[PDB]
């Protein structure tokens, strides 16, 4: 029963899961004066062309636009990682207003929202497995601003209303993730979890430094679905962000000077 309201939001998820005061939980404040740059690590692999999106799921905490993980087929490689890791999902995290919503801060600064493409490490055979392992996934998370529109992320918009409620999926097919990048990959690395139950400590985190912008009418949309099933009481699905953990034993790395 945990979630983002008055009464199961973060501070009581702990109780259910514990390690949600664990020594690697996420997200985390990037303080850009001490991630130094890491002239080791290299430029990340972003290889999109053959993503084979399927559907879209309100599941109440949150929207999944859900891909084909079963080849090669959206794999991120490079930067921090070892590996291959494959594209399952992606979602966001939004606010209820647009000095709010994302699960990262920088320096501080909260974002409107923040989009994760979630991927997992193919040395472990299926997600399931590699979240039990520390480098198992690797989640892409780049920041919203509110301003111009976004043209790639219209047609996701779009389909919200046909997932309103708790439970609805929609096909989705033929979504190209490419269009919700930023110009430039340069990013922030750390060790991490997931950020929503059960905050398993299995991520790389891959933070880009560019936010992409988005319109206000873009965001309104996101801000129009529910938290609950259909015929229930109607609790707007907005401020499903967890907010930063203390970042203990861990250095943030840059990729860039
Ligand atoms: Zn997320």
């Amino acid at each position: 029963h945990w979630g983002y309201g008055k009464h199961n939001g973060p501070e009581h998820w702990h109780k259910d899961f514990p390690i949600a005061k664990g020594e690697r939980q996420s997200p985390v404040d990037i303080d850009t004066h001490t991630a130094k740059y890491d002239p080791s690590l290299k430029p990340l692999s972003v290889s999109y062309d053959q993503a084979t999106s399927l559907r879209i799921l309100n599941n109440g905490h949150a929207f999944n636009v859900e891909f084909d993980d079963s080849q090669d087929k959206a794999v991120l490689k490079g930067g921090p990682l070892d590996g291959t890791y494959r594209l399952i999902q992606f979602h966001f995290h939004w606010g209820s207003l647009d000095g709010q919503g994302s699960e990262h801060t920088v320096d501080k600064k909260k974002y409107a929202a923040e989009l994760h493409l979630v991927h997992w490490n193919t040395k472990y055979g299926d997600f399931g497995k590699a979240v039990q392992q520390p480098d198992g996934l690797a989640i892409l998370g780049i920041f919203l601003k509110v301003g111009s529109a976004k043209p790639g992320l219209q047609k996701v918009v779009d389909v919200l209303d046909s997932i309103k409620t708790k439970g609805k999926s929609a096909d989705f097919t033929n979504f190209d993730p490419r269009g919700l990048l930023p110009e430039s990959l340069d990013y922030w690395t750390y060790p991490g979890s997931l950020t929503t139950p059960p905050l398993l400590e299995c991520v790389t985190w891959i933070v880009l430094k560019e936010p992409i912008s988005v319109s206000s009418e873009q965001v309104l949309k996101f801000r129009k679905l529910n938290f609950n099933g259909e015929g229930e009481p109607e609790e707007l699905m907005v401020d499903n962000w967890r907010p930063a953990q203390p970042l203990k034993n861990r250095q943030i790395k840059a990729s860039f000077k």
